[PDB]
């Protein structure tokens, strides 16, 4: 019986969440609300937990394999060199959107009865060094999200150049296998969108406790991350893309003229995808080449989020300031670098980069395993519909651009 | 050296066995029997328990994605619904077969030196929750029958939804992989007659035992058993399938007379499956049309074991017994549908319904990891070629039952 | 990158120029210098082949099963896996009794964790047997478990064919798109190897450049003593295996050599087996062999059949053995028997193959990679594995050419 507008669906969910929420924060006893709606958002939550794994995994195969040299030539040698150096600046400027905002510190939890405490962080040499996994089945089996990393990227070059070999019976296999490996990728984002349809649900309980238990003052909190991230995407937009499309030779405040339609459908979509042949047909319509927009605008739509990377800058700060944790500079600097590859892999569904996040999360000393952080993450995953409209959009933004920047070289 | 009649040469080492045991529980020490004969059976008992674990979620995922809607049309929504409610309905009749009998009990072992304690079965808002699997390798890497079990059935259903697709790169990935998934499944059973080949040997060293160490009054707790299912697989017959046959239009006692062959070859190949271009053949003379025998017949081949199901029940209930544990309720109608599933993807080869026992024995407390559990189910193993027959021989009639059902319907 | 080179004297160079940088820097200066600065380099090293060998062992060996399996091999090639097994079989024995004349490393004695090498009590034979069936296949996998993970294997990959045997489409497809998913794993993960071997003169510089500057001089013998005891039983098996049997048949065996000389010499630099095969088929095709003997078994006996990696492996798990303090037994003696047969069935037949594989026969003796001390003495031999993986590569390339033309002169 329940099949609506699917993103209107979890706004209802949430304001009539956050309403529930935070009477019985009053009146009533949120013990009541702790008991009884908060298995809810936890059965929500572990659904996402679920597929980390092996879409962390089974994606970054699949997406080094779309990278891989020697296995794109110079037009997309000319783009990916775009991709790269684009949605890295966009973390950058989410980890300086988030260092202006202070998202989350002042919602200080302890959910164990005792305060997050960060297990001391080792010698570089042992921290670069134990991130080539000595086993790789043991490393996903049990939880290690970097070396799981560091082999996917590993297998998927090597894969591709399998493709290259004089071999049939080596090339056949080296296929089935990418094929296979996708495909887990691919069923693996239809469970996504399949836990996405319990949303609502889910997020009803999520900020029908965070508005419960965390009082009003929360409340602010989580606009204050919205406004960080939204004031640090349309800060990316005017600063980043307006910037080098006067650089280059297109006229910036007309593109945007022609790509209307294109972003708003990737807005209301929450789906980078879905947006493609609405990019396209934008694409067409501003002199860029069949084979130039053929190439870069559906390998945009899944590697090339500034959106997602922007997002996973901020959100891994929240979680930092959440907890009652200095994020420090070095590990600073590998939010950058692994929100570059948790986008790069990022899914361009729904709620993708909410879980990609977990790999970011991650990779900064912030296990999802742990309580604490786990509280931290359901929280900002309550508002996740809220930022993956804006998310979304700059994510499809971010492939029209470089189109035509790398249309002019041509 | 070794090829006889496969069901005539276990049978051979069991009344061969019984007889080697018995006289050296007296005369010898059957701790000789214990230090010499013994790991024989228990080289038997581990290699089924290896294929447990691939051939629980290689199985589902292909299963799964046998049943999936939107995959069958309405000629077999018409008939699965049938294979639900029917094999459901034999898991009921098995508990209420071995409730009647107390197959076991009074057969106490405490193998530890300490007698089987189950361990604190926990809130029930945990236990649902707790199979989501949170990562979904580790579950199958270390044990975790359930969410393997959850996951596994949550990918069949996916994998199914990617062929749907308008896209050809997904629908050949999602293919391929789903193939790569079968053929493990496939290869898996094609181990299970590996070691069904060996059963000899083992199922003379598992009774040589039970017999030298269990006093002979094992010897009819053993036979309570046979009863139990026997005296249930017919009462399940007489009462579910003559029942039914008598509510569409079928004259019930003549449908026997056509289906003679394929209940007999089912007997004594004890393979669902060989018993198909002899089920296919009374199908077809008994006016059935080319289309309903060509979707159901082949389909109930492997889902929808209604004498596996039974089987399940009350083997279930033999280890219960055993050990020395009180099955609740509840843990009572986890077995009716635990054993529905674990019925849905047993192979129909040989001695598949005896590996997938353990899925369900798993599910209701008693893992097979656990000295105790594991001894009670060394027994039952025994006896196994025995309680395939009839097992097997119900599986075969099931489906020609339905078939004729929804035969009138059409 | 700018790093492209001959890439077997490519390490060569980072070897005489390690042993040099380190051996000095073993006296003026302090080698933990040496052990915290250069050190993790080879570690690097180390670690980047360990990762590769659990897929590998495992990817390998259900490809390499499902090579030989009855019923999937006709009986010319009958005539020629028994050939093979029986071959590398005597390999790794004459490998055993190689370094059991030598004593390739004891007086090499470390005990790195500050404690020497303990072996955990090996236990009751009914259990360590029955011990190999794994009870949960993900889980030897998963975690470690080199042994079953085999078993596991081996049972895949003769199952994997017989459904390529069966009477059904549905059926064989699905089996064949698995056989091929799984080789590929196989094949990419070698992809990964030559990925790491290109690192490798760096990770080898700094591997000698500690058994230098931390074992002292002593080592160099030692380290040598070893190529010693297998090139002179690599040469001992052309000789007293070979020759020996080209004699017992109808090929003139001195002669044999003098048509095969560009084979060898290529599998000699190339230091792959594989490289050397439109060298093997040619130098094949220019001594009698018939058109459709050496197309079965010439390409098959580029992977299966490297008695040159048996005999690495038997001297190889002695050199271990020996330098931690461990008397290996008669039993674990046969086990590397049986073991480096294996281990030698599915090594790659690439750059460093069977330096990887060897773990599979370390783990299976009682020595395994996790136990810094095992690792300590895997490390240095590691170290001078290119000066053995020449030797080695060229006698697996040379087994081939005998047994096709024995098998030749029965057909
Ligand atoms: N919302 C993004 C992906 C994400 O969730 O990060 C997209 O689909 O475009
Ligand atoms: N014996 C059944 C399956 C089972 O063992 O439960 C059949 O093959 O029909
Ligand atoms: N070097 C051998 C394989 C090995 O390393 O053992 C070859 O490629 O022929
Ligand atoms: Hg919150
Ligand atoms: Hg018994
Ligand atoms: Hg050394
Ligand atoms: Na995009
Ligand atoms: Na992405
Ligand atoms: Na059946
Ligand atoms: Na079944
Ligand atoms: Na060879
Ligand atoms: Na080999």
């Amino acid at each position: 019986y329940i099949e609506y507008p699917v993103l209107q669906k979890i706004l209802i969910g949430l304001i009539l969440g956050a309403i529930v929420g935070l009477i019985l924060g009053h009146y009533g006893y949120a013990h009541a609300v702790h008991t009884y709606v908060k298995p809810f958002g936890d059965l929500f939550v572990r659904l996402l937990k679920m597929l980390v794994m092996p879409i962390v995994f089974a994606s970054l195969v699949v997406g080094a394999a779309s990278i891989s040299p020697a296995r794109l030539g110079r037009v997309g040698v000319k783009i990916v060199v775009y991709y790269l150096l684009t949605s890295a600046f966009a973390v950058t400027l989410g980890i300086i959107m988030a260092r202006l905002f202070n998202p989350g510190a002042g919602i200080h939890l302890a959910v164990g009865g005792q305060q997050f405490q960060p297990h001391q962080a080792p010698p570089l040499v042992h921290i670069l060094l134990d991130i080539v996994p000595t086993n790789p089945f043991g490393a996903l089996a049990n939880g290690q999200v970097l070396p799981t990393i560091f082999f996917a990227i590993i297998l998927g070059i090597a894969i591709t150049y399998l493709m290259n070999s004089e071999n049939e019976k080596v090339r056949k296999s080296a296929e089935t296998l990418l094929d296979a490996i996708n495909g887990l990728a691919e069923a693996m984002y239809k469970i996504v969108n399949g836990v996405m349809q319990y949303a609502p649900i889910g997020v009803f309980a999520l900020i029908a406790y965070c508005m419960a238990e965390q009082g009003v003052h929360v409340v602010g909190e989580l606009a204050k991350v919205t406004a960080a991230v939204y004031v640090g995407l349309t800060l990316q937009i005017l600063l980043v893309y307006f910037v080098l499309l006067k650089i280059y030779g297109i006229d910036p405040i007309s593109f945007i003229k022609h790509a209307k339609d294109a972003m708003l459908t990737a807005f209301v979509t929450r789906s980078s995808s879905g947006t493609l042949p609405v990019t396209m047909r934008v694409a067409k319509e501003m002199g860029i080449s069949e084979g130039i927009y053929s190439f870069t605008l559906p390998l945009g739509a899944t590697i090339n989020m500034d959106g997602t990377a922007l997002y996973q800058g901020v959100a891994t700060f929240f979680i930092a300031n959440a907890l009652g944790s200095h994020l420090t500079v070095g590990q600073q600097l590998t939010i950058v670098l692994t929100a570059v590859l948790a986008s790069i892999g990022t899914a361009g569904v729904p709620g993708a980069g909410a879980i990609m996040l977990a790999m970011v999360l991650h990779s900064v000393g912030l296990p999802l395993t742990d309580p604490n952080v786990a509280a931290a993450y359901a929280c900002i995953l309550g508002i996740d519909a809220i930022l993956d409209m804006g998310r979304t959009m700059v994510n499809v933004t971010g492939d029209l651009t470089g189109t035509a920047i790398v249309a002019k070289t041509e």
